[PDB]
DNA sequence: GGGTTTAAAGAAATTCCAGA
DNA sequence: TCTGGAATTTCTTTAAACCC
């Protein structure tokens, strides 16, 4: 008897919205949902067949997960958590309306101290080790599934094991927004590799980027500087040489690429030219 | 005697200042303030010989000049003004360490309130009139030279005209903020003009922008709808054929510039070529 | 001539608010 | 509504100062 992720939420693309805007911190979608057939964070519970409660909670990516200061908003949540009683149905339990509401950085202490009066400790955490505000990320949270099976007659204080969903980044921040290429000036380039090409993107961090061609076993990086980040939306940079040369027009694939996670954009094809 | 204004200070290029960014809202230049022989907003009182009093007070760039919400800081500002002495000296009179800093939006009123509860007004500007709120352009200020002469044995109260300086606008707000091209992919293009460029750019307004091509009596804007302003720091765009056609190249001048307001950023060479 | 109070450029964190 | 360009306010690597 334990619990299962059967679709883990989408890492990238979900804005966390602030109390300021709104009641729909909005709805975080699972891995393969689709804009046509879009699907839901979900879970199942294998080893059972029957009634019960779960209750989903925000914890941080750190190894020793403790319960983090942003708020779980939308149907069924309160305190910044949802919860919920399950019947014995159809295995799959998807979670539609579960949006991320963020605390302002002034909230963030006085956020947590609650957590502890509230008993809200997936993983009994040190209770002072919780109070390591210094060192914690509003920027990503990870979903905390605790699924409590019915007790001795009555009640569900039989608690399964906290699982812990794959990480969900804040796509407002600069840090953890999703990479995307918007435009290029050239598709195309000789193999010599020197061509300045002008990239214009979503906010990215001149510190930690990087534009990176790759075919098969090849791969290369573009060539450019830091002062070559302009506000942080666009990228001059230079092409780099293929390996070897070529008689035939060569694609290959172009993206950018951040290296401290190496989370990477969508491709897009650079045709390498014979001279 | 009156007062007559030696050097006007610069009318773009300065950021208004917020009170969280510290106790240096920076220092108004003067139109002439080079780089290597840098200049301060100076005033002059002809007419007159002995020492003195000066009071240096911020405005509104409406006909009727009234007090503005803003404060004057930096050395002998208080209160969001500038005053101190001036013994017979020196005629020119220049104010080096002479900042903004702008209120939140919603200090607004309370701002205009405390100025009426304080006297600054050297314009005795009507009441009701006064609380003109929505109307007020935080963006761009005045500054209202008050020079106070000694009475009849005794202090400074023959109080001199108001003078006030040319406005300064808050290089924080796109529409008062100076055009710089900041990078071009292409210096250069054939007269019969449709060459794809991308422009680096200090933030503009789609809503409000253009490039201008120019030379003599002829001028051609460069050709983008807004959806082409990427992130407000970009424009991808295409050259405007030029005038006629031409047998060697020929250098023209290209430039941003704000219809609104018709004010346009320090020009760049482009030049056009002979099919 | 390059090393450590500070203030401009620059990225961040909010809050705004209308297009899709 | 949900999404996403942006005007606003805050704060961090730089960039007017000093160190001597």
């Amino acid at each position: 008897p334990y619990i299962e992720i059967f679709e883990q939420p989408r890492q990238r693309g979900m804005r966390f919205r602030y109390k300021c805007e709104g009641r729909s911190a909005g709805s975080i979608p699972g891995e393969h949902s689709t804009d046509n057939n879009k699907t839901f964070p979900s879970i199942q519970i294998l080893n059972y067949f029957g009634k019960v409660k779960i209750r989903t909670t925000l914890v941080t990516k750190n190894e020793p997960y403790k319960p983090h200061p942003h708020d779980l908003v939308g149907k069924d949540c309160r305190d910044g958590y949802y919860e919920a009683e399950f019947g014995p149905e159809r295995r799959v339990l998807s979670f539609q309306n579960l949006g991320i509401q963020c605390v302002k950085k002034k909230d963030l202490k006085e956020s947590i101290s609650l957590r502890i009066s509230k008993k809200i400790n997936p993983f009994n955490v040190p209770e002072e080790q919780l109070h390591n505000i210094d060192e914690y990320d509003l920027n990503v949270v990870r979903l905390c599934f605790q699924a409590f099976l019915p007790d001795e007659h009555g009640n569900y204080t039989l608690a399964l094991p906290p699982l812990i969903s794959n990480p969900i980044y804040d796509n407002r921040a600069p840090n953890t927004a999703e990479l995307r290429i918007c435009r290029v000036n050239k598709n195309c380039g000789s193999v010599k590799g020197g061509d300045e090409i002008f990239i214009l993107c979503d906010k990215v961090q001149k510190d930690d980027i990087e534009v990176r061609f790759v075919l098969d076993n090849w791969e290369a990086k573009g060539s450019f500087s830091q002062a070559d980040v302009h506000r942080q939306v666009a990228i001059v940079f230079r092409t780099p040489p293929f390996l070897r040369d070529i008689t035939e027009p060569i694609t290959v694939k172009m993206q950018l690429r951040r290296p401290s996670d190496q989370e990477v954009s969508e491709p897009m094809d650079f045709r390498y030219l014979p001279d």
